[PDB]
């Protein structure tokens, strides 16, 4: 179950969501408008492990997920996102995604999490 | 929780999500009925005036004080719910219950369907985390 969370962890409304996809494996926040990924390749993943020193990094995320370990920052066409959590805090940076690259990820994301809160309702109605 | 339901049912990709708003509990701000459906590019309402509701009503027979939104989430539960989509116009059917009612959607001008967009993706996000930790809990622990 793709792990994710939400910015500010507040009673505030949501500013950002944080979440990753497929170990393509790349880390994605959006404010639902504009998209920044870590456009991960093959190669820039490895050397990004071997120098944070791994396994997966989906793990580490979803603990920083439902710990709500998540920071945020955002400048321009420039983005970090710190997980907490571990051995050592790891940062990602993030670029923004090119419009017409973005768009069809972002309506695929709306419509697969209106697609879980409708099953996991029906699940939890179940318990 | 909100009501809503994607379409089409079953184990393809989801290509619209139906939702609404409105007729909201308490004595705090209540705002009108209306039905959204949306393919996350665009999105369609009802757009409910006082008067058009109030004739839809009629129209199927219902009362004026009566909320819609318990057929509605009768209709997600059980996925009762048929789209139609003309090039600007769209129609949706709810048959969870005894009585079928169609509805008639229009598109929601852009400058307004934006802001909607992004705050229910937002909104959806805020839900789905919060449903998966309350399933965690009720479940196994």
């Amino acid at each position: 179950s793709p792990p994710l969370c939400t910015l500010p962890p507040g009673p505030e409304p949501p500013r950002f969501v944080c979440y990753c996809e497929g170990e393509g494996f790349n880390l994605y926040v959006t404010d639902a408008a504009e998209l920044w990924s870590t456009c991960f390749t093959p190669d820039s993943l490895a050397a990004l492990k071997a120098r944070f020193g791994l396994e997966d990094i989906t793990p580490r995320f979803r603990a920083a997920c439902e710990q709500q370990a998540v920071a945020l920052t955002l400048q321009e066409d420039r983005a970090s996102l710190t997980l907490s959590g571990g051995p050592s805090a790891l940062a990602f940076d993030l670029s923004k995604v090119p419009g017409p690259e973005a768009a069809p990820r972002l309506r695929a994301l709306t419509l697969g999490l209106a697609k879980r809160v409708w099953s996991l309702e029906r699940r939890l109605a179940a318990a």
